[PDB]
């Protein structure tokens, strides 16, 4: 398992970009690299994920296709298309 509250948290800087704002910024790349690095295991990875799709429910100016090439521009390994409609809890490691 994992801190959901640090699984949102380092996407903090990555919010504006991932809400249709400038990016993905330089500081923003920072924490996703941190979390990606941190879902190492499979119990990880789907609270992970599950707990960053609850609080973009809450959000009307998610951008989804920020939060596609997010990882992606940050260069970092994610052969998934992305797509809010998964589930992550169905995810292994
Ligand atoms: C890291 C693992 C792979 C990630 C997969 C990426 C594909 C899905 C990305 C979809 C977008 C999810 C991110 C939404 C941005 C976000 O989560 O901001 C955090 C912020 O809204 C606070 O979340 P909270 O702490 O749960 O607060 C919730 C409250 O209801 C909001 O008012």
């Amino acid at each position: 398992a994992i801190s959901c509250g640090a699984v949102t948290s380092d996407l903090s800087p990555c919010l504006t970009y991932l809400t249709g704002g400038p990016g993905p910024s330089p500081q923003c790349c920072g924490g996703v690299k941190k979390l990606l690095a941190a879902a190492n295991t499979t119990p990880d990875r789907q609270a992970a994920c599950n707990c960053l799709k609850s609080a973009a429910g809450s959000i009307t100016k998610l951008n989804t296709n920020n939060a596609a090439a997010l990882p992606g521009k940050c260069g970092v390994n994610i052969p998934y298309k992305i797509s809010t409609t998964t589930n992550c809890n169905t995810v292994k490691f």
